[PDB]
């Protein structure tokens, strides 16, 4: 699976993997709130919420670098995160994404 | 929706449920995987496949304090947040994880 693979890497690869697969089932039994509320703090939950937002506003295309980071939040480094993030995602997600958030 | 309705905390509360159901949809579209990589840092993602093995140890009850701090990190602080979580997660949730991680 892992680009890398050892078998510590591997491992922490796989467990990633088991908690993806306990979400999709919590989402399947209604239990998907919770379950991230369980999992998540508070602090990460929130940054969350503003994540989808830098995402938002970056694929848009209206706002300035001043504007994301008086606004939102977002200096150079964050947003400097979130462009090669966008730019590391598949095709398919950057489609859905736009039809989506937009 | 808050325990404490103003308008910048229904706010912030509001955009987390803007990321559960982008979630929810991603998985609907079997775009999960990359949704959640874009989404999160590589360390929130390991973060994340540990506590799913505390949450799973703290159900279990056979690890012992030192053996939860010095297998999978967890110290008085960690395996207290994991704890009190626990407590704080609705029956449901309580019962459900019993069945699918035990
Ligand atoms: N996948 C991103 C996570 C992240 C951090 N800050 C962000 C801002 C916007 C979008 C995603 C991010 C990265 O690993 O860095
Ligand atoms: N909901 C937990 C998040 C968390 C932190 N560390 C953990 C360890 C185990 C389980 C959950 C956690 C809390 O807010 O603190």
């Amino acid at each position: 699976q892992s680009p890398y693979s050892a078998a510590m890497a591997e491992q922490r690869h796989q467990e990633w993997l088991r908690f993806v697969d306990l979400l999709k089932n919590a989402y399947q039994n209604d239990l998907h709130l919770p379950l991230l509320n369980l999992m998540l703090t508070p602090d990460e939950r929130e940054a969350l919420g503003t994540r989808v937002r830098i995402v938002e506003e970056l694929l848009r295309g209206e706002m300035s670098q001043r504007e994301l980071k008086n606004e939102l939040g977002a200096g150079i480094a964050t947003i400097t995160r979130g462009s090669n993030s966008l730019k590391a995602a598949p095709v398919e997600l950057r489609q859905w994404l736009e039809e989506v958030l937009l």
